[PDB]
């Protein structure tokens, strides 16, 4: 009905871990997001990359995105695009910004583990306690096969062990060295960087935000316990019609006990921080961020469809 989200450059929504554009070709990762933006006069494109893989490397997700960004420009007549990444997606959008500045006009990250995930360190530490190392073989085989069965194009390019390593606190620290951005502040500071970036003479408008439903609220005998601020305590229906609200609150407790502090379930506040931080106050878990698990969210959670809508308006008034 409107031209509210009518940006100058086309929007490309980049998925994260486990993702694709539509699971099994039916479940949209960005639930009703592309549609909502379309109605409001925006040109939106949703990337289909590997659900399980690293961002760098010839056969990585970054190159899959560059290739896709290229075809979009070839299909739109555009010169640059607006990368909007979620989770590993923001880490993937960054790669294209770095390696191909001219084709990128802005990078926006939604709950992106720029410094990594403490939960990725955990899951890997749990894999290492198998002295034989067969858990890593069989669980990766399993998770890769999920990638293929739920990818809309049944993409065989899945490396689960690469995807889990890419997301660890220590490996992301190497990523940032190898792919520096002006929107990144010093490692270990829980501080962001500059709002814009300039590579090869090309200006990118850097933005980001975070979900912080899981806050640490009680420390007893060393053991830290958290609260899911997205929900009305106990009686909230989101804990019923959404298995991820409670799953993320479980992963979110493992996080606080590993020093993450306030997090969205799998990403910390400190790790999500990039460029221009518009908010970290959202009472959202990791999926609420993408209006995920059939449009369901707790009662104290803001409308994520509205947030990505006000942002596309912000990109428009920004000149991108
Ligand atoms: P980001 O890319 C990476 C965040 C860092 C996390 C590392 C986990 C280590 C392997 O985000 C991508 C995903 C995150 O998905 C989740 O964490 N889901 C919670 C798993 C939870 C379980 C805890 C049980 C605890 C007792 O964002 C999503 O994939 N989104 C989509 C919903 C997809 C539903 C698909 C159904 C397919 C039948
Ligand atoms: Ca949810």
């Amino acid at each position: 009905a409107d031209n509210y989200a009518a940006t100058r450059y086309p929007i490309i929504l980049v998925h994260g871990l486990t993702g694709t554009d539509k699971y099994a070709g039916v479940l949209e990762y960005w639930y009703g997001i592309q549609e909502d933006l379309q109605q409001r006069g925006a040109t939106v494109y949703v990337a289909n990359l590997s659900g399980f893989q690293s961002d760098d490397g010839p056969n990585g997700r970054g190159e899959q995105l560059l290739a896709y960004v290229k075809t979009v420009l070839a299909a739109t007549g555009a010169t640059k695009v607006n990368l909007v990444g979620h989770s590993q997606g923001g880490l993937t959008s960054r790669y294209v910004a770095a390696v191909a500045p001219d084709l990128v006009a802005s990078v926006t990250t939604i709950g992106t583990p720029h410094r990594g995930s403490e939960f990725a360190d955990f899951v890997q530490g749990v894999l290492a306690y198998d002295p034989t190392g067969l858990s890593s073989t069989v669980i990766a085989a399993f998770v890769n096969v999920f990638g293929i069965l739920t990818s809309s194009s049944n993409n065989t390019n899945q490396d689960a062990l690469a995807a889990l390593k890419t997301l660890t606190t220590a490996q992301a620290a190497t990523y940032n060295q190898n792919y520096p951005s002006a929107g990144l502040g010093a490692p270990g500071s829980c501080q962001t960087g500059a709002p814009t970036e300039t590579v090869g003479g090309n200006t990118h408008l850097l933005y980001s935000w975070a979900g912080t439903a899981i806050q640490p609220t009680i420390s007893v005998f060393g053991v830290t316990g958290a609260t899911d601020t997205s929900t009305i305590p106990l009686v909230d229906p989101a804990n019923a019609l959404d298995p991820s609200t409670l799953a993320l609150f479980g992963t979110g407790t493992v996080m606080v006990n590993r020093g993450s502090g306030q997090n969205d379930g799998v990403v910390s506040k400190c790790s999500a921080l990039y460029g221009q931080v518009l908010s970290t106050s959202y009472k959202w878990n990791h999926l609420d961020e993408i209006n995920q698990l059939l449009g369901v969210r707790g009662a104290n959670a803001e409308d994520p469809v509205a947030v990505i809508r006000t942002h596309a308006n912000r990109l428009k008034l920004a000149g991108v």
